[PDB]
């Protein structure tokens, strides 16, 4: 169990914040971001473009770090790892250490860290200004395990924290977004957005039940009711 | 409907914060504060002592203001008022304007305000340093309506906000505490603390429900079960 890093959005002096491509939701999309959920949906090991915006250029030596943590409070102290199956497969590509869930693509100056005090994984790269005629710098990531990987994330949602820091590692800025690695990003984005939509217009509701046995009674009853809805229509 | 004032705790430059007497919970107590709930329990129009602490002395002209707002999100924009029955009774004492729920006792420099832009009520007094041989200044309040007053708070919980300000009304500090005016503060404090006790000790699970009425039904069942939890013991 490890201490939990802060996820507080912080633009800092240089006005640091993330930007994402506006994509559709066709079942064939390999990667799609949901603004309404601040959640990125992507397929296994598929490229994820992330835009870095600043209002003023940071000093030389500035760096950008990516780290993942579990979103659920009860699993926050558990380091996010790849499942054993994917991690120990004999056919690793060697492009990055095999234990890292998050990789940076297209950057040979990328450094992978395994913190000596928290044992948390992160990948870091030198901050680079936008290309001429552009106001953002692009970073491409790849996630090496599905959200449902047993022995890994095991269907637990994760948050990706991006921090802007100086050469020493001091904080300059921070932002984050949720991530779900799945087979069909398009339909999953639509499903989760619909779930949010139905919750806001009073179609879906949630209830907190005390005690595991009590909760189970309520869940079983709710199932019978939905089975009855299915049968009714 | 009126804008909602901030309830953000803020000690400011002078280290401003509230202090309260430690009291018992016998059914005969007229006023008793719950540290665990940051909630004051008091009988109708009974004196409520509140201690003002600062680490450094505020400049001359500094003032202390008390204002109440409803705690529940859905009722926050509704101005907190006394019920009509208590407000329009012919036998008003004239010690303070009759519409004010909150009064300051024992201070002839107390000023009652009916905001011209928000129509919210508040009482303000000049800030005074602690008596020699003391590190806090005491302010005494009186609440002129029961929490259950129909046509008034109507059983809706209220939050009292105390703000330290300069002579011009600029913010210097802020703190707050919940309040419940009832017949038996002692038993109610114990009852509410016990309810909190059961909530902290319990493990909760989330049930996703479809259908407004289906939800209302489960909710009723759940609250009925928690009701029996508080009865058995
Ligand atoms: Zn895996
Ligand atoms: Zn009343």
């Amino acid at each position: 169990s490890s201490s939990v890093p802060s996820q507080k959005t912080y633009q800092g002096s240089y006005g640091f914040r993330l930007g994402f491509l506006h994509s559709g939701t066709a079942k064939s999309v390999t990667c799609t971001y949901s603004p309404a959920l601040n959640k990125m949906f992507v397929q296994l090991a598929k490229t994820v473009p992330v835009q870095l915006y600043v209002d003023s250029t940071p000093p030389p030596g500035t760096r950008v770090r990516a780290m993942a943590i579990y979103k659920q409070s009860q699993h926050m102290t558990e380091v996010v790892r790849r499942c054993p199956h994917h991690e120990r497969s004999s056919d690793s590509d060697g492009l990055a250490p095999p234990q890292h869930l998050i990789r940076v693509e297209g950057n040979l100056r990328a450094e992978y860290l395994d913190d000596p005090n928290t044992f948390r994984h992160s990948v870091v790269v030198p901050y680079e200004p936008p290309e001429v005629g552009s106001d953002y710098t692009t970073i491409y990531f790849k996630f090496m395990c599905n959200s449902s990987c047993m022995g890994g994330m095991n269907r637990r949602p994760i948050l990706v924290i991006i921090t802007l820091e100086d050469s020493s590692g001091n904080l300059l800025g921070r932002d984050s977004f949720e991530v779900r690695v799945c087979a069909c990003p398009g339909r999953d984005r639509r499903t989760e957005e619909e779930n949010l939509r139905k919750t806001m217009d009073g179609e879906y509701f949630t209830l907190q039940i005390r005690g595991r046995e009590r909760f189970e009674q309520f869940r079983e009853r709710n199932e019978a009711l939905e089975l009855k809805d299915a049968q009714a229509g």
